């Protein structure tokens, strides 16, 4: 129950991090999308391992879309994203208390948002990774919804790996963190396919890595078919 | 073993039937394109349902594939499809005492084949699918195999399904003999994958339904998004 998910925990950021370090290496390093093909390989290659370890180891409801469509549109609405982020904090807290999928929806959806409204991701990606990891460092000195932080960090690593190549270990290190405040695969899977067709689009559309939108939707067909042929 | 393996053959029988009676009534009817994503949906439906009624129910290598590559150089080489069908028929002979995925690729070869080479269908695929579906009949006056048939005609009327829309009866009718010759999904979901990237291909590669190369490639990708979005 709380044991086995505080090891998940421990797993999810171990994987994490040993990922996070490749990733590193990647990012100390056409590289950008070295590193988002390295990424694509290593989402496939971080379900396959966590899968791995998993087996070791062990109408109202059309009211909330459209309130989760104005909240896109309040989404929508440097010193930038920390008024977004005291906004989604703010937003984050009345809809826990309106209720997961609403929480990675009000996090994630200004960043899709802006990856739509060209149609900053860098700055964006990572002050809200930065700033939801000092705002949980702050709630571990002052102090489920650990791995929903987490899912939100893999969210960041995984689906905007094309922005900052860095971002991977800075998930891990703050989430170690974690385990010193307990010391005081369906919705990821999903989120790693949705990422694949999110790291084509942020090299096709976001990245600038009548042919140009026809090569953008290639890359997109091709990534996908290699990224699928390699899962 | 053979009997649950017989009536497999039954409810895959007449699931295709009954998605033959579906794909008979698009195809008394941008219809073949109607059709197409409506064989989309139905390649979707048809795993549904038929999970649910099994559910219910109960170096030599690389030289191999050269000499696979080599036979889709031979296949490349209506009285075609004729004379197609009788070295296929012998290579498929020599091929079965070579050693399934090697008879698919030698019947589905002459299909991509020309799919590619523009880069007929009709003509060939009704022909290989009603000539295998005569020599069967020939066959059963005269006399997993099956199976190995009726897979191919399932690649023929999911993979071709833009081609003729009729072709989805003109199989399970045939195969409802092969139960007199009785009586006297892992590939297959693979190949409904492929089906999707085949049948989007076939409506925009072959169908004819500077951004045209765009557009289909974006038909691709929205009919890939939107019949993943159903399944």
């Amino acid at each position: 129950k709380i044991g086995i998910y505080f090891a998940w925990l421990g797993y999810y950021t171990q994987m994490l991090l040993l990922a996070a370090v490749v990733g590193v290496a990647c990012f100390l390093y056409f590289g950008t999308l070295i590193f988002a093909v390295f990424m694509g390989v290593w989402v496939t290659l971080f379900l396959e391992f966590w899968k791995r370890r998993q087996a070791e180891l062990e109408l109202c409801a059309s009211a909330v879309f459209f309130w989760i469509l104005l909240i896109i549109a309040s989404v929508i609405g440097i010193t930038a994203s920390i008024i977004s982020f005291i906004i989604i904090m703010i937003l984050n807290t009345i809809y826990e208390k309106v209720a997961f999928l609403f929480q990675f929806v009000n996090y994630y959806s200004s960043c899709f948002y802006i990856a739509f409204f060209k149609g900053e991701l860098t700055t964006q990606l990572t002050i809200i990774m930065g700033g939801k990891a000092i705002w949980n460092n702050i709630q571990e000195v002052l102090l489920f919804y650990e791995y929903l932080e987490m899912i939100i960090q893999f969210g960041f690593v995984t689906l905007f790996v094309a922005s900052f190549p860095l971002a991977p270990l800075l998930a891990l290190v703050n989430n170690i963190l974690e385990i010193r405040v307990d010391a005081w695969q369906p919705i990821m899977q999903g989120i790693a396919i949705l990422a694949v067709v999110t790291n084509a689009m942020i090299i096709a559309f976001t990245s600038d890595m009548w042919h140009v939108i026809a090569a953008k939707l290639a890359f997109i067909i091709v990534m996908e078919h290699i990224i699928y042929s390699v899962k």
